[PDB]
């Protein structure tokens, strides 16, 4: 009825699937917070459905734009009341932050990564780049090594805005590492850090039928992909590819910020069915985006019904990791931050 | 040669698949600890796969058993040396204790479901039965809710030896809820809970297997099955065919310990192709199961080489929670368990 409304003036602003459960989400999400980003946050709806509720919702008279804030009307808080739909409530860890693992043994590396990575080349827009927190990529260390994936093992880094490797050289863990990006502004850097270390087991090179040096010869990888399901296909089939066989473990983040529910099960019939690997964790939030540089000139920045910048790091994706087993083989709308 | 020799040996004693990585998280894990329940915590493989392992091993004199614990022996250490295999690390947070979620803010329920539950029915072996820990139950009140699950929802329980009814009714949070189990003593005990507490709107039916009732009338459903594909398939299918329609959640535990990653594999192809749902969360060792008294009088006690009651809450699973969409439908003991 009230709900009915709302959902076919969003269905008219977007092709994103759109739930009861999506316009539930973000009045949820509202009650808790004014901010748009954290809107977007708790919400854990895609950005570009996020605008089109909201909007949706202020067109209908639900919700009011003041102050910069989003904020309920009387009509709206007459809609929530109606349909028990409380105020977001989170529990996260506050120690871990919710990526289940402690980095107080990784202390002086944190440190050291931190230190090495000042000068560390800056976010660019047409390589759609963003880095985790120096946190984030020591949990990520610590996580992987939890579950035996690092001390020993040839680690495939494919992609690595965020530096990965470094953290890895610092770790001291692997046999070996191989890193690839496209931005050679990262690879030189790697190299530079690499022989100034003193690692010399880090092979660096600057997308198509796998080398010779990639396929079947690593034990782990981690990538942090595109957020389409082409893109996420791509880029985690080859980097099941490169592994070994059965036994081997793969890493990659994905996001509810452009990747909507919809989304997230093709990508799991993906992984499941055409490369036959298993999901053994899927951790909320794990890894933190640090803030980039060119967000005025983004889609989502267009997209925006109140231009403000992010006041925190509102942009995080989940940890996956997958396992392979017999079998096993490797190879948008909702998109809004290029 | 020694991997090939080891892995051979361990398919003669079981049917579930070995991989040398099933060798290598067992030699880690013996690295870190002797204790055998501890083994078979750290390793994540499942309990007589983890049993055939260190037989096979102790039989090529990889390992030996002292003062009741397994530990490697020279030849062992030579091995882990050459396979580069170190001890197992652990860096599970110790705040949270891994669940993501912190319960401060629900300290008053915990000590409310810990006194309600004092005389609690007792884990009847017949019944696949063991109880999480109280911290565990308000860690799932904490999660559900922060996803939106539980506050004025309503909520559906299939199977309760956690009484996660009962901590949900102490809540207050949801419309309504359902609650059904076989064990008369466990539906018993939730009438009496319900009673006292006064909570009004709770539905408790007590049988086996397959109403009206339940069929898509719910928001929110939990259950914690026995751990075979064809129960997985049965009890989290069952709780789906609760769910109303799209944007409904599901809750469930599934374990490393009774279940291999190629039983895994299965479960997920069934939740993804059958059901048409998407998984959101797999969070490690969220549940941590408080051990039960029949464990003398079980399979896995039967296949230990070294009979000693576990000293910790060894037998954990991992939370998962699945999300319903369009075209999402329900449904309409095994070779890798053993706490029988
Ligand atoms: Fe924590």
């Amino acid at each position: 009825s009230h709900m009915r409304e709302i959902i076919e003036r969003v269905k008219e602003k977007t092709t994103i699937p759109v739930y009861e459960r999506t316009i539930e989400n973000v009045l949820s999400a509202i009650q808790a917070s004014g901010d748009v980003w954290r809107i977007v946050d708790l919400s854990e709806e895609p950005l570009p459905l996020v605008v089109a509720v909201v909007t949706a919702l202020y067109e209908l008279g639900y919700v009011a734009f003041e102050n910069n804030q989003v904020i309920l009307t009387r009509k709206g808080k007459e809609l929530v009341e109606k349909y028990g739909i409380g105020p977001r409530a989170d529990y996260t860890c506050s120690h871990c932050q919710g990526r289940t693992v402690e980095i107080d043994a990784f202390s002086e590396l944190l440190e050291q990564f931190k230190e090495i990575t000042r000068d560390r080349p800056e976010p660019a827009h047409q390589f759609d780049q963003a880095y985790v927190t120096p946190e984030t990529t020591v949990a990520r260390v610590a996580l992987m090594h939890s579950r035996g994936d690092l001390e020993n093992k040839e680690v495939f880094v494919l992609g690595d805005d965020d530096l990965t490797s470094v953290a890895l050289m610092l770790s001291g863990l692997p046999k070996r590492i191989a890193v690839l990006d496209i931005d050679e502004r990262l690879t030189k850097f790697i190299e530079k850090a690499a022989d100034e270390i003193g690692y010399e087991n880090i092979e660096i090179f600057t997308r198509k039928p796998l080398p010779d040096y990639a396929l079947h010869k690593f034990d782990t990888f981690i990538t942090d992909p595109p957020e389409t399901v082409e893109a996420i296909r791509a880029f985690v089939g080859r980097g099941i590819a490169t592994l070994k066989g059965p036994g081997c473990a793969g890493y990659f983040g994905i996001t509810r910020r452009e990747s909507s529910l919809d989304k997230w099960r093709e990508i799991q019939r993906v992984l499941l069915n055409e490369f036959g690997v298993v999901i053994t964790d899927i951790i909320r939030n794990f890894n933190e985006y640090v803030n980039w540089g060119y967000v005025e000139e983004t889609r989502a920045w267009r997209l925006l019904p109140i231009k403000v910048k992010p006041s925190y790091n509102w942009y995080k994706s989940y940890m996956f990791r997958i396992q392979t087993l017999e079998g096993s083989k490797g190879f948008d709308e909702e998109s809004s931050t290029t």
